[PDB]
Order: C-alpha cells, then sequence, then structure tokens
C-alpha cells in the first residue's frame, strides 16, 4: 500500500511539463522494494492531445526483456496532482488491455524545471499490493542528477543516496513511439 500524500511543486508550470516531449527515469525509489526489479528502464511522454491531458509510458526490464507501453488520460485533482487511468497498448497504440476501474495511478509533480523533475506515483492494479514510487526524471536519458532536483529530493525529506540509478542498464528508447502514443 501507498503511504505518502506527495506535495506538488509550488508554482508548477503545467504547459511546460506537459509539452508533448519525453522524460526519462534516471533514478527511482520504491518504498516497498520487491515491488520492482533492481535493474529497470522507464520513460514517458506527457502532453495535451486534442484538448485532453495525456501520458504515454514505456517499461523495459533489461534482463528479462519484458516490455510494455501504456496510454493514460489524466484527470486533475489539484495543480500538479493527477489520477491517470491506463490502457496497455503496443507501440502503435493498439489496445492490449482496456481501461478499467481500479487500474489507475496517481501522479504528483513535486519539482520540475525545463530539464529535470521529481515525481511521486501510487500505482493501483487489480489485486496487487503496491507501494509508493518516486522517480527522478531528465530530458536527457544519460544525465546525472543535478543540484536542483537533488535538493528537491532532500526537501521531500528523502535521501538521494537511497535511489537506484537506471543508467547502467544499456536502455534504449523509442522516443518516436512515446510521442505518437499521446494521441491514442
Amino acid at each position: 500500500a501507498c503511504t505518502k500524500n506527495a506535495i506538488a511543486q509550488t508554482g508548477f508550470n503545467k504547459d511546460k511539463y506537459f509539452n508533448g516531449d519525453v522524460w526519462y527515469v534516471t533514478d527511482y525509489l520504491d518504498l516497498e522494494p520487491d515491488d520492482v526489479p533492481k535493474r529497470y528502464c522507464a520513460a514517458l511522454a506527457a502532453g495535451t492531445a486534442s484538448g485532453k491531458l495525456k501520458e504515454a509510458l514505456y517499461h523495459y526490464d533489461p534482463k528479462t526483456q519484458d516490455t510494455f507501453y501504456d496510454v493514460s488520460e489524466l484527470q486533475v485533482e489539484s495543480l500538479g496532482k493527477y489520477t491517470a487511468n491506463f490502457k496497455k497498448v503496443d507501440k502503435n497504440g493498439n489496445v492490449k488491455v482496456a481501461v478499467t476501474a481500479g487500474n489507475y495511478y496517481t501522479f504528483t509533480v513535486m519539482y520540475a524545471d525545463d530539464s529535470s523533475a521529481l515525481i511521486h506515483t501510487c500505482l493501483h492494479k487489480g489485486n496487487k499490493d503496491l507501494g509508493d514510487l518516486y522517480a527522478v526524471l531528465n530530458r536527457n536519458k544519460d544525465a546525472a542528477a543535478g543540484d536542483k532536483v537533488k535538493s528537491a529530493v532532500s526537501a521531500a525529506t528523502l535521501e538521494f543516496s537511497k535511489f537506484i540509478s537506471t543508467k547502467e542498464n544499456n536502455c534504449a528508447y523509442d522516443n518516436d513511439s512515446l510521442k505518437s502514443l499521446l494521441t491514442k
């Protein structure tokens, strides 16, 4: 189960974050480890498509090769805090698992600037019991975390030394598919 009410960034700039471009996860913190594998790759695109707030997700396990994409419609709870359904799709947006009640995640942008961000997410999926996940994002898949986002980690009363990096997994991303999935 999740335990955190993450606080959104003061003065969060939604149009800058949701500008249609890709964000790479560079570092993550799972509060119930063994939720996820230690070695992992993830990225998303975030934007408005025909008036609708959307995210597209990509997950890849670099050892098992498990791979999946998702498309989500985001509903606003408050500035910087969203509830997102998800549908599992192939890379072209063809539906594999339809949207359903109880399959959703919350998404809070705790810090963002033009190049980096800190988010919290609470995933709900059927029967599963999942805990809080934090992620450090960058526009550059290889960027070491800078002082602005590391300070935000500290201000959230978290220790960046606890986060696991994704940078040594040889992850390669199809950014074109993530961008096109925003419309699907």
